């Protein structure tokens, strides 16, 4: 009378849990494949916000790895008169990012967009047909991902050396 | 190599959304009906751990409401000697209770059981075939303590 009884909940419920376990199977093997590419050197890996960003901007990323714990936004700012601009990543916490003055012409800067980092990197991934994988902060692999590698890694299609 | 590109996920994950959509309307069905009973009869609903357990024990609960945000443990200490026994409830946090000695014979009391409140009340509800609903809504967890019941009849309990 107030909750399912025909047992479709239990059915739909069933598949759902199995799929999750498939997820973590994919998330594990993926971190591991990043590791296996890293060890074998190759120069076919990359990790950290700055290093992984530049590869995405040249479509070199085969597989993109992001921790389920990434708490950080990318802030773009632009000068209201001259062509000055800058971007940078700030860890989000409870107001909003500010815009001071132009170090070029002294005019007031203004923030033109804020985007969580996981957004920007998925937009670029999608762009270059990179595969997008997420990694919960549970299994050690997915833990180290955030601990060491800034919670952003990647297996590359080729060695940019970058 | 790392995901479900069969479309299977998309469907089930989505079907799991449609059915969660529904389960929630139902939980509003149940809380609304409890409050309506409370309004034509203050004796045909129950609320609170005390009145509700008393009513389930006597199989007079038509429908039972349990707040998902309920952290509590029912302790049972018996005397290792005389037939003494008590039952108290303890709000949940990160330990396990101890008994001490007996007010009757002075022997050692032992905690013979700890059972999740939701568990006991559930078993209690399975023997009378009462319909069990978990509510998260928060007017339950707060205004009444996350335990409430729509009786099948007025019990004076
Ligand atoms: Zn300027
Ligand atoms: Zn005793």
């Amino acid at each position: 009378a107030y909750t399912d009884e025909s047992g479709l909940s239990e059915l739909v419920n069933a598949a759902g849990e199995k799929l999750q376990d498939l997820e973590l199977m994919g998330q594990k093997n993926a971190v591991r494949d990043f590791f296996k590419e890293l060890i074998a050197d190759s120069g076919k890996v990359a990790y950290g916000e700055s290093q992984v960003r530049a590869n995405l901007e040249i479509n070199s990323v085969d597989v993109l790895l992001l921790s389920e714990d990434l708490r950080a936004e990318r802030v773009t700012t632009k000068c209201s008169v001259c062509g000055y601009e800058n971007k940078w990543t700030r860890r989000w916490k409870p107001p909003a990012p500010a815009a001071g003055n132009c170090p070029k012409c002294g005019s007031s800067l203004e923030v033109t967009d804020v985007t969580d980092i996981v957004d920007e990197f998925s937009e670029l991934a999608d762009k270059s047909n990179a595969k997008v994988v997420f990694v919960s902060t549970d299994f050690d692999e997915g833990s180290q991902l955030m601990n060491a590698f800034g919670g952003i890694a990647a297996i590359l299609r080729y060695n940019t050396g970058v």
